[PDB]
C-alpha cells in the first residue's frame, strides 16, 4: 500500500547529545510518504536545541534544507500531541527576526514531548507541520530530558535524528 | 478609598542571579487596583520561568499577596514589549500535564520582553493578563538576559520586583 | 404575536426595522423592549468589523446573561452586550457601573474578538428585516463621514 | 532531585494501584471501549462521574468539535467540578466533561459527556469561541474500535443509538 | 447579464433548494462551476466547519479559480467553492471511508471554516441560497442525525 | 545610516517621523523608500482595530514577500501588505495594491473573517509624534476620512 518504502515498519533514534537521552519513533511512511523518505535518506541530521516559546511542549532543531524538493503540506496539524515529530519549511525571513530572538530555505525537526500546544504565533498565524513520526519508545524519558531543557537550557546541547536499524 | 496617586511611581525587576535590573512604570491611572495590589506587597520574588506558550516572556508565580484580587483590569491578550502583566491563578489552572513544572490562589507576574506574543494556550483558549506596569529603562539589556534564560536555563535564578525609591 | 423595533440614524434620518427574538432570545429581548427608547451616540466598530453600535447605562432590573450568543455576527444581526467600565475605559479603546453596548451589525465576515480578551460573544436578539440596505449604505457613510452629531436610537415599531 | 523522582514514582505507583476504569459503550452497535479515570489529575470531576454511573443517553457525532462523539445528560454532581485538567485541543482517547446550561445548547444545569476518537480537534465554535472540557479519563482498550463505530456514526448516523458511561468491573 | 440560478438537490431525500449564482463578486468561480455542471457525488456532514454539508468531485475547471470572494464565516444559505490536494483530505484526522473540489452547503450559522490540520480554509461564496432553505437545513439535520449512507449531493443548472 | 519618512494627513495637517527598518525589513524598506511619496484616501481599519491605512497600486519592481511579519501590531508600527483586488474590492469590506498601515494604539489583531490570519510587514516604526498622530486618528475614526489623505514621504 505504502507510497514509498513498503516493508516493514522503519524507526528513527531521536537523541540529546550532551543528556545522553534518546527516544526512538516510528517513521510514518504510510500517512507521511514524502516528509518520511525526505527526512530518511538525509539523516542523520543534528543540530544546536531549542525550546519552544509559543508551541509549548516542544523542542527543536534548525538545519539548511536537504531535500532535492520540499515535500510541501503533508499529514500537516497545528495541534500536535505528545510523541509527534514534526517537519517544517522555514525561510530565513520566517526564523530570523526580533520576534523569535536567535543569539535561504531551513527545515525545523520537532519533537512534542507534552501536550495542550498551539503551532500559532504572532509573526504569521497558524505554523502547521507536518508530522512524520510518533515516538514509540523512551517518551517519558524524553520529556523529562526536555524539561531540563527548559528550566536547565540548552548551552551545548545537540539534537540529532538518525536511522535506527 | 480612592487610592489616589497623583505622582509617578517606578518599580525595579531584577534577576538577581544574573545581576540584571529594568525599571518600569506603575501604570496607577489605568490599572489602579493591580497597582496597589502589587505595590503594597512588594518585594515579591521567586523562581523565574521562561513562557512556553506566550513566547517573549518570563515570568515567578507567588502565593496571593492582595486582600482582594484585582479582577481584569487593562488587559491585554496581545502583550508588548515592556509590559508587565499580573494574573490570578488557581492550582488547577497551572499544577496540569501540559504545564510540566518541576486550591489555593496563585499570581504570576510576568514580564513581556519582546513582541509577536499571544496569551493563548490549549488549556484554556484565551488568558488576558492585567497590564500594570511599563518597563522605560534597561529593557534592552533584561532582553537580552531573558534570551540567556532561554537558552542558558533559570536555574538558581529569581525574578524580584522591589519599590524604586 | 412577533414584536418589532425601529433602529434608527437620527442625524443622516435613516431608520429600519428589526424583529425581536422572543422565541431564541426571550431576556435579552424582554429586558431592551421593556427599557425602550434606548438612544445615544454612535459609534464604528474597530474590530468586530461592519458593526456599529451604542453604548447606555444598564437599563434592566437584571442582567440576562450569555443568551443566543455570536462571535460570527452576519448582516442584520442586532446584538446585545454587558461590559463595565474596565471593559471599556482602556487606552487599546481610545474613547463601577454597568454598561449595556447595543449593536447592529450592517456586513459579513465580522468576528467578535479582540486583543484585550479574546472572544467577546453577543446576545442575537433582534434581526433587520426591512431598510437593511439602506442601514448598511449609512454605516459606510460613518466609516468614511464620521459619527459627529450622529445618535443611534432603539424604539418600540407600533 | 532524587526525592523529587522517587516521589513522583511513587505517586504514579499509588494511581497504578488504586486504578478505576469505566466502560463507554454504543448499545445499537455493540461496541465498547475502556478508559482509565485520571484520580490523579481530574480527582473532582472522575469523582462526580464515578458516583453518578451508569449514565446513558442518545449520542451525537460533533458538529466543531471534529472527532467528537457525546451524550448529553441532566447535571448528577452535588456541585459542578468546575475547571479541571482541561483542554482545547482534545487528543484521541479523550475523555472529556463539560458543563452547560440550557442557553449554551438549545435554566438548567446539562453535561456533556464526550469521546474523542480521532486528532486534530479544536474545541472552538461560533457561538463562545473556546470551549474547554475537563480531560477526565483516557481509552486505554478498544479505541481502535469504537474509533470505526464513531466513524460509522457519522457516515451512518445516531438513529437510535445510545452512549452509556458505567463502571467496569 | 442577466442573473443565473442553480439547483442544489439531496437526490434520496429529495430536497432541493435555488440559489442565486454570484457572477458580480465571484465570476471565475461562478463560471467555473456553471460550466462544469451537473457535479454529483456521496454527500457529507460536516466535522468541524458546523452547519455544513458538502460534496467531493475531481477538479473539473480548465484552471482553478484561486482565492474569490472568500470566507472563513460562512452564513446560512452560503454555497462555497474549496480547492484541495488529496494530501488536504485523505488523512488520518478526516477518517473518511491530485486536485479535488470541495462544493459546500452551509443551512446555519455560527460557523468557522477553521481545523486543527492546517488552521484557517477560507472558501469562496460564489452562489447564495435564495429559495427551499428551511428545508435543506432540515434535511441536512436529517443527513446529521440519519447519516449520508445511499445520498447524493447535486449541484445542477436551474 | 538610519533613514527617516514623514507619515502625514494632509487636511489636519499632523505629522509624524518613523525610522525605517532597513536592518530588519530590507526588502520592504527599499520597495517603498524607492517610491515615495505614496499618498491616498486614508481609511481606519474596521478589524485591525488602532490603525489607520492608505491602498496604493503596487509600486516595486517586485514585491518584498514576507519580512519582518506581524500579526500583533503594537503602536508605533508602520505596516505593508500585498493584496490582489480579489482580497480588496469585497462586500465584506487582477491588480496587485499595497496597503500602508500605521498602527496607533495596542491590542490589535490583523485577522478577519475573509481569510483568517493577515500578516503584514513591519518596515517602520513611529520615533516622534505618536500622540498627536493618534489623536488624530481617534479625530479620523469619529469624525471620519472625507478629503484626507495619508502621504508617505522622505525626511530631508
Amino acid at each position: 500500500e505504502n507510497l514509498y518504502f513498503q516493508g516493514m515498519a522503519r524507526y528513527i533514534n531521536i537523541t540529546l547529545e550532551k543528556r545522553g537521552v534518546t527516544c526512538k519513533a516510528l517513521l510514518l511512511d504510510d500517512v507521511a510518504p514524502r516528509t518520511s523518505k525526505a527526512v530518511w535518506d538525509a539523516l542523520p541530521q543534528s543540530s544546536q536545541v531549542f525550546h519552544g516559546k509559543y508551541a509549548r511542549n516542544e523542542i527543536y532543531n534548525l538545519v539548511p534544507a536537504f531535500a532535492p524538493k520540499e515535500p510541501g503540506a503533508e499529514n500537516t496539524t497545528v495541534t500536535p500531541i505528545p510523541g509527534d515529530v514534526c517537519y517544517f519549511t522555514f525561510t530565513s525571513n520566517d526564523l530570523k527576526t526580533p520576534s523569535h530572538g536567535y543569539e535561504q530555505t531551513i527545515v525545523d525537526l520537532a519533537v512534542f514531548y507534552g501536550r495542550n500546544n498551539l503551532l500559532l504565533n504572532g509573526d504569521t498565524g497558524w505554523v502547521p507541520g507536518n508530522v512524520f513520526a510518533t515516538i514509540v519508545e523512551g517518551l517519558d524519558e524524553m520529556a523529562a530530558a526536555c524539561q531540563d531543557i527548559w528550566m536547565g537550557g540548552a548551552r551545548d546541547e545537540t539534537l540529532t535524528f538518525s536511522r535506527a536499524e
